[PDB]
C-alpha cells in the first residue's frame, strides 16, 4: 500500500527498508519485494508521481527545472567554470527518472569491464552487467539476431521515429562530415556514429520511469508499503554498528519518526544527497564531520570525494525554417566521435536539441530566437574530480556541491570541449544543413581562437545532468573507496548503498538505464546474502 501520512502507518518494522524512490531504489525495492516472504518499505521525500500529467508526459520534462519538483543544488563558486550552474535534481517518486530526457543507453561494455580490471571492483564487469540490461528491459529492436536484448522487462525502450526533417538533415551532415549513422545499444560501442536515440518512452508517451515501470504495478502488494512526503534525516545504528532503520521526518510539523529494517537498509538517495545522509550519520572524512560537531563513527574519507560529470557546453544557432512543434523529448539525437586516435570509446559526445538553450548565455549578452536549434558537446571522461560536503549539521541546509570543472591538470576536459564546439560548428556548416543553419547565436563566429572559446566555455558551461561517484565501491582495502564490491558501507552491518553515487568512473553515455542496471544487481547480492 502507498502511505503518505506516517500517522495511518501502525507497524514502522520491515525487513528492508529503501530510501529514495529514484532510478536505482524504485528498481532495488522492487525486485526486493519479489520474494513474498519478505517485507520492503521504500521511503522517498518527494510525492507519489501516479496522476501528475507533468511528470509522467515525457514531452513536458522542461517544466520540471527550479518547479517544486527539483530539489535545486546550486554549486560552489567555480575557479575556472560557470558559478551560475545549478544541479538540478528531480524530488518526486522515480527520483531523476521521472524528470529526465528518458535517453537511454547500455554502457560500454569497455568502461564496465574496467570497474573490476582498473578500480578493484569485483565482480563489476560486463559479463555481470549483461543479463541484467536484458532482465530490466523489453528493448524494441530485441529478437534472434539481437540476443542480447531483453522483451520482456518492465523498463520500455523504444526507437525515437525520424520524423523531425532538421534531424533527418543534421544525420546527413553527420555523414558528410564522416561521421555515419550508428545502431545504438547493439552491445557495441558506438566510437565514431550518430542517430535518433533509444528513449525509455511507453507507446502513449509517458515516460518509462523506474516509478512507472517498477514500482507502480506494485502498489498494492502484500509484503510492499510506499511511503512517500518523508524526508530520511539520518542512519540509525546500534552499539555494534548495525544499521537499525531510518530516522524520517514528515511535512506537517517536522516531527521525526523512525523506520526499522530486521535485515538491511539500502540508501539510493543519489549521488548529492546519499553523501550528505551517510556523513549526518557519523561515515565520513573524520575532520569534516568533528569540525560540523558530527560523531564519527566510521572515518571514511572517500565520502563525498571522486565527483564526476558530463560538463556540457553549447552552441546556438537560429533556424532558417520553422522549427518542429511537437517532439518525443526536444533532444532526440547524440553524436559521438573521438577527438584523438586509439580509442575505444569515444571522448566527446553531443547532444541535438529542436530547441534554443539560452539558460547560460542570455546572462552574458548572447542573442537569443524562439526559433532555432542547439549543439550541446559534452565530454563523456572528464578528468576533473569535485566534492559534496556538508554545509552544517542541519539536514535541511543543501550541501556544498563543488565540481572543480575544467580544472584537471592536464587541461583534458577544456580541451575536448574547445574541439566539441568546433565539431559542431563544422556539422551544421555541411552541405545536407544548408536550408536549415541560420546565424550562429552563441558563442557567434567572432569567437575563433581557442582562448575565446575557453573564455567563452569557462562563462556558459552547464552540465548534462550526470552526478556520480561520490559514494564509489572499490577493493576492500581501498580506504577511499566507502563501499566494498558487495555495495556494503565499510566499517557498519547491515548498510547498503545503490545510486549513482558508486561509480568508480563516469560512463561514457547518459547513465539512468545503468543506474538502474545498479539497483538490479544490488537487490541480486541481497537476496543472495539472505540465502545464508
Ligand atoms: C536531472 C536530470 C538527470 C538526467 C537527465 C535530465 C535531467 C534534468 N537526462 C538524462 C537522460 O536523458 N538519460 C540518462 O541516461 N540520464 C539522464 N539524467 C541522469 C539520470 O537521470 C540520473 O543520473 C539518475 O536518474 C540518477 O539515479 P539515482 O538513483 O542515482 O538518483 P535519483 O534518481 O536522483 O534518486 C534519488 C531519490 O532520493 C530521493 N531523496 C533524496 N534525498 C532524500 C531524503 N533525504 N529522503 C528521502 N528521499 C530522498 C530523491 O527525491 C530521489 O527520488
Amino acid at each position: 500500500m502507498h502511505i503518505d501520512n506516517i500517522e495511518n502507518l501502525s507497524d514502522r518494522e520491515f525487513d528492508y527498508i529503501v530510501v529514495g524512490g529514484g532510478s536505482a531504489g524504485a528498481a532495488v525495492a522492487a525486485r526486493l519485494s519479489e520474494d513474498p516472504a519478505v517485507s520492503v518499505a521504500l521511503v522517498e521525500a518527494g510525492p507519489d508521481d501516479r496522476g501528475v500529467p507533468e511528470v509522467l508526459q515525457l514531452d513536458r520534462w522542461m517544466e520540471l527545472l527550479e518547479s517544486g519538483y527539483d530539489w535545486d543544488y546550486p554549486i560552489e563558486p567555480q575557479e575556472n567554470g560557470n558559478s551560475f550552474m545549478r544541479h538540478a535534481r528531480a524530488k518526486v517518486m522515480g527520483g531523476c527518472s521521472s524528470h529526465n530526457s528518458c535517453i537511454a543507453f547500455w554502457a560500454p561494455r569497455e568502461d564496465l569491464d574496467e570497474w573490476e580490471a582498473k578500480y578493484g571492483a569485483t565482480g563489476w564487469n560486463a559479463e555481470a552487467a549483461w543479463p541484467l540490461y536484458k532482465r530490466l528491459e523489453t528493448n524494441e529492436d530485441a529478437g534472434p539476431d539481437a540476443p542480447h536484448h531483453g522483451d520482456s522487462g518492465p523498463v520500455h525502450l523504444m526507437n525515437v521515429p525520424p520524423k523531425d526533417p532538421t534531424g533527418v538533415a543534421l544525420l546527413d551532415a553527420c555523414e558528410q562530415a564522416g561521421i555515419p549513422r550508428a545502431k545504438f545499444n547493439t552491445g557495441t560501442t558506438v566510437v565514431n556514429g550518430a542517430n535518433f536515440f533509444q528513449i525509455n518512452r511507453r507507446a502513449d508517451g509517458t515516460r518509462s520511469s523506474s516509478s512507472v515501470s517498477y514500482i507502480h504495478p506494485i502498489v498494492e502488494q502484500e509484503n510492499f508499503t510506499l511511503l512517500t512526503g518523508l524526508r530520511a534525516r539520518q542512519l540509525v545504528f546500534d552499539a555494534d554498528r548495525r544499521c537499525t532503520g531510518v530516522d524520517i521526518v514528515d511535512s506537517a510539523f517536522g516531527h521525526t519518526h523512525r523506520l526499522t529494517a530486521r535485515n538491511e537498509v539500502v540508501l539510493s538517495t543519489g549521488a548529492i544527497d546519499t553523501p550528505k545522509l551517510l556523513m549526518l550519520s557519523g561515515i565520513g572524512p573524520a575532520a569534516h564531520l568533528a569540525e560540523h560537531g558530527i560523531e564519527v563513527l566510521v572515518d571514511s574519507p572517500g565520502v563525498g570525494e571522486h565527483l564526476q560529470d558530463h560538463p556540457e557546453g553549447v552552441v546556438q544557432f537560429e533556424a532558417k525554417q520553422p522549427m518542429v512543434a511537437e517532439s518525443t523529448q526536444w533532444w532526440e539525437i547524440g553524436i559521438f566521435t573521438p577527438t584523438e586516435d586509439g580509442l575505444d570509446r569515444p571522448d566527446l559526445m553531443m547532444h541535438y536539441g529542436s530547441v534554443p538553450f539560452d539558460m547560460n548565455t542570455l546572462r552574458h549578452g548572447y542573442p537569443t530566437t524562439e526559433n532555432g536549434f542547439s549543439l550541446t558537446p559534452n565530454v563523456t571522461h572528464a578528468r576533473s574530480r569535485g566534492t559534496v560536503r556538508l554545509r552544517s549539521r542541519d539536514f535541511r541546509d543543501k550541501p556544498m556541491v563543488d565540481p572543480r570543472y575544467f580544472t584537471d591538470p592536464e587541461g583534458h576536459d577544456m580541451r575536448v570541449m574547445v574541439a566539441g564546439i568546433r565539431k559542431a560548428r563544422e556539422i551544421a556548416a555541411q552541405p545536407a544543413m544548408a536550408e536549415w543553419t541560420g546565424r550562429e547565436l552563441s558563442p557567434g563566429v567572432e569567437a575563433q581562437t581557442d582562448e575565446e572559446l575557453q573564455d567563452y566555455i569557462r562563462k556558459t558551461h552547464n552540465t548534462v545532468y550526470h552526478p556520480v561517484g561520490t559514494v564509489r565501491m572499490g577493493a576492500v582495502e581501498d580506504e577511499m573507496s566507502p563501499l566494498d564490491p558487495e555495495l556494503r558501507v565499510k566499517g557498519v552491518t547491515g548498510l547498503r548503498v545503490a545510486d549513482a553515487s558508486v561509480m568508480p568512473e563516469h560512463v561514457t553515455v547518459n547513465p539512468n538505464i545503468t543506474v538502474m542496471m545498479i539497483g538490479e544487481r544490488c537487490a541480486d547480492l541481497i537476496r543472495s546474502a539472505r540465502a545464508g
